[PDB]
């Protein structure tokens, strides 16, 4: 990807790149990841910014978002486990989620990331430059991850450097829609773009820099689907990337999976992955791809209709259903992506470990 983007002129004038750290399995059990200097998780940067009372309430308060959300799931479903999400997709409409979800979001400190930056920078150049750098990098990674369908983008999978504002993606345990496909609680966003990101740009919403870069990137890729498509097809056809390797990762997710039941092993459909990748690179609607992945993964679930109704949206508030299912341009695709990733109806139904409120 960095090869392509180095060769796209409109991106090269923006010096755009992902960072990679070299990775070396020496054995099927064992390997090294190269480490990175003066880096933290995004979660740690955030909670390092909360005052004692902000921090202390946020840990445990029955009205802090972590308690208030499980309580809302609990009353909107009557259960206290993974099935509470399932039942709430049947049980809560838009209004019932939006209301609690706005009340929830309100309790998150609005400035927090900005507050972090302004007190890790000398002077306003050391503010502006970092904000630009972060913003560029966050956008660039988001589009990239949608192309690869990477789904498990919670706060601990993003690292922020100190020596520059360039964000770094890690923990790629879910290639090609695997999280939206096989988890009991499906995660429906194309990438993370929650409140704090927008708030960092508060006067000057995403339709500036992020939107611009996202658009340049997607065009630069779509200039040459061939090489990237061939590489992804070689990826998805590896004999070590079957379902047996995958489900023996899915165990290792802290009870968020279907715990010790229903592997349903004729579950693996490798050509559909590269087919959906080619559809994305051809100009397909992101909501249609999400609905297709939902149909492939959860077809017999009692909330499949509600799943696709939430993922597709309504023609009244979200512009991803007011567009065709294919032939979209790069700008329309990025608009649909930003509408789906910031949809409150989708964020109000997300798994609690993803932390959609922050
Ligand atoms: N390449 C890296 N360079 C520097 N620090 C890293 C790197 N990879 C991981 N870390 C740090 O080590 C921690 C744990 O690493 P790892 O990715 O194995 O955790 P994990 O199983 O994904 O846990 P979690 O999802 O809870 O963050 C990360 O949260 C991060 O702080
Ligand atoms: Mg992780």
């Amino acid at each position: 990807m960095n090869g392509i983007l180095a060769q796209d002129s409109a991106c090269s004038q923006r010096a755009l790149q992902l960072r990679t750290y070299s990775v070396v399995p020496m054995t099927s059990r064992l390997g090294l990841i190269e480490w990175l200097e003066n880096t933290v998780t995004l979660k740690d940067l955030l909670l390092n910014t909360m005052s004692q009372e902000e921090k202390a309430a946020y840990l445990s308060d029955p009205r802090a978002p972590p308690c208030e959300y499980k309580d809302w799931l609990t009353k909107m479903s009557g259960k206290h486990d993974v099935g509470a999400y399932m039942l709430m997709y049947k049980g809560a409409n838009r209004t019932e989620t939006v209301t609690s979800f706005r009340k929830r979001e309100s309790k998150v400190p609005a400035d927090l990331l900005k507050r972090a930056f302004v007190r890790m920078s000398t002077s306003p150049e050391a503010f502006l430059a970092l904000r630009s750098h972060f913003a560029s990098s966050h956008a660039l990674i988001c589009i990239s991850h949608w192309i690869l369908g990477i789904g498990d983008r919670h706060l601990n999978n993003f690292m922020v450097a100190m020596e520059t504002g360039g964000v770094i993606g890690i923990d790629f345990g879910h290639a090609f829609g695997s999280a939206t496909q096989f988890l009991p609680v499906p995660e429906l966003m194309p990438f993370r773009l929650t409140r704090q990101f927008i708030n960092l740009m508060l006067p000057m919403k995403e339709t500036g820099l992020m939107y611009s870069i996202m658009v340049h990137a997607l065009r630069a890729f779509r200039s040459d689907p061939g090489l990237l498509t061939n590489t992804m097809d070689v990826f998805v056809k590896e004999p070590s990337f079957d379902w047996k390797n995958f489900e023996q990762k899915m165990l290792k997710k802290g009870g968020s999976w279907i715990q010790e039941i229903n592997v349903a092993e004729k579950n693996w459909y490798p050509r559909q992955k590269i087919c959906y990748a080619k559809r994305k690179l051809a100009g397909a609607n992101p909501a249609v791809i999400t609905c297709d992945e939902l149909l492939l993964g959860h077809e017999k679930a009692p909330a499949f209709r509600d799943y696709v109704a939430v993922a597709r949206g309504s023609k009244d508030h979200n512009i991803r259903a007011q567009e065709p299912e294919s032939g979209l341009s790069e700008e329309t695709q990025v608009k649909c992506l930003m509408d789906q990733a910031t949809d409150p109806n989708i964020l109000g139904r997300t798994w609690e470990g993803w932390e959609p409120w922050m």
